[PDB]
């Protein structure tokens, strides 16, 4: 219920995304079945391209990988971007860095908001939230609406106050 | 829908399991989505354990990746099963070897001995993919020697073969 209750305000006709992304094993499927707002669809428009979608009335949540074309469609009506990283995924966190850059810098999303996950926070040496602001360049952003909140998926813990700064400012 | 109608024999009362299971990568999603038989669902029953779901009438195929143990939440699935679709990609010569040793991790388990095993040996465009013939001797496949079962080649993106396979599955079936 709490999740749903976070959209009142955004029920109505227009609809709009909220587009949710990050590399593979981030937890962004792991997210989407956390909301219990609705099934979560899988459909392939593109050869090669999995999306993942959950509909609660006129809100969509809409989930792809991103990291080693048809994306434009989707921005136009996105007005809300969650971006999930791995906090424990060292390796890789350059790399989440450079494509939520390379996101970012979409003409097509230049007004939407940003909240970022930072996903994983149980695993006993995650990078907790400053350090993960600190890899993402999160301060560097000057025109962006931006938000971190530290999450562990399976269980929850923080879903519910990331979404709630969104949904705050998307009213 | 030609695999609609294909499946129309195994239509009735009773809730037919269809079990689509391979290593990751191997092209089960979009086999399923290739069927155009229903939404693809996603749950997650347990922790880290995503199911993907296609159900068609009384018809039900599920998905999941293998790769990497026998979970009792599997043994349950088993239990119902009557058709195993093991989809194997063909160009993974690396991870063929792997893909033996979970198909026949599945197959020794005792709630799977009456099920039917339809082998896709997917991504067959590929110009080093290894053809039905090998990938039947690399899956270890004549040496089943109590279990009905058929290899096909497929192409699961151009969506040719499926229905070669699934015509015998479903024949099998009934
Ligand atoms: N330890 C831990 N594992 C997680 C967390 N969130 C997701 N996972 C796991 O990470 C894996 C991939 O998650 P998934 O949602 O499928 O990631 P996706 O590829 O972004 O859709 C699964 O094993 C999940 O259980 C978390 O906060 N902590
Ligand atoms: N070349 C080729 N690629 C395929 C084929 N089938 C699936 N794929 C691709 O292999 C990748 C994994 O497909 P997917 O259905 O998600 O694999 P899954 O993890 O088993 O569900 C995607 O990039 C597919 O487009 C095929 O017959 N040929």
């Amino acid at each position: 219920n709490i999740f749903g209750n976070l959209l009142k305000s955004l029920i109505g006709k227009k609809e709009m995304r909220i587009l949710m992304v990050g590399l593979d094993a981030a937890g962004k499927t792991t997210i989407l079945y956390k909301l219990k707002l609705g099934e979560i669809v899988t459909t392939i428009p593109t050869i090669g391209f999995n999306v993942e979608t959950v509909e609660y009335k006129n809100i969509s949540f809409t989930v792809w990988d991103v990291g080693g074309p048809l994306w434009r469609h989707y921005f136009q009506n996105t007005q809300g971007l969650i971006f999930v990283v791995d906090s424990n995924d060292r390796e890789r966190v350059n790399e989440a860095r450079e494509e939520l850059m390379r996101m970012l810098a979409e003409d097509e999303l230049r007004d939407a908001v940003l909240l970022v996950f930072a996903n994983k926070q149980d695993l006993p040496n995650a990078m907790n939230a400053a350090e993960i602001t600190d890899k993402l360049g999160l301060h560097s952003l000057r025109h962006r609406n931006w938000y971190i909140q530290a999450t562990c998926a399976t269980s929850g813990d923080g879903l519910y106050e990331g979404l709630d700064w969104l949904a705050n400012q998307l009213k």
